[PDB]
């Protein structure tokens, strides 16, 4: 299903996806928390100048070569707090390595002092 | 990098974490929503009653032969929400197992003040 993808926590997942997929740093910027935690393949960053300076580049590259299609997505609000969890059809090659695969990703938001909402936990499967 | 684990939610967490490594279903049960999700390799399961009538006790034969090491683990409450993530290492065999995994816990205080898990995600 696609659920609760139309609200402001929707707007910024939304945003994040594209501007990853994009090569985007302006929006990857505003959407994470500066001291987003991030887990994939038993690695953990634990803030965005750290994604950015180690793996934020990678993952850009990794990401160019893909047609990312959404199969389903939810979001749940309880008040502060927003919980995307979605899963994409990844397909295309990535350094010659064809990629044909169900991506996961839950995501933890929350509602900063200014009410914008912020990325704060991500991982990745 | 143990954070928050002793809360009220941390002992949800450590009694579902324990239930499945010594195979209890009542206690999985009573930890989990009836609406929980569950991410794992690709797949998602939607019920209680859809993971525990088959994936459950998959994954209670598969940590059987395992040893689970906390490696780090973080609890976060915010008023009815409380988010845990760990990680840890899992090392043992089934059907050489050695690797890090990753857990995201997303739990909800029900109208009784118990907590219930209602995502997870498994990596």
């Amino acid at each position: 299903a696609f659920i609760g993808v139309d609200s402001a926590a929707g707007n910024v997942v939304k945003q994040f996806h594209a501007a990853l997929q994009m090569g985007n740093e302006a929006i990857v910027r505003q959407s994470l928390a500066a001291n987003v935690q991030i887990y994939e393949g038993g690695k953990v960053e634990r803030s965005l100048t750290e994604y950015a300076n180690h793996h934020m580049l990678a993952d850009m590259a990794y990401l160019k070569g893909l047609t990312i299609t959404p199969k389903e997505h939810q979001i749940t609000i309880t008040g502060d707090i927003a919980i995307s969890t979605s899963i994409s059809h990844a397909q295309g090659e990535y350094k010659g390595k064809s990629i044909d695969s169900m991506t996961m990703e839950t995501l933890v938001l929350i509602k900063q002092a200014d009410g914008r909402w912020k990325i704060t936990h991500v991982h990745w499967s």
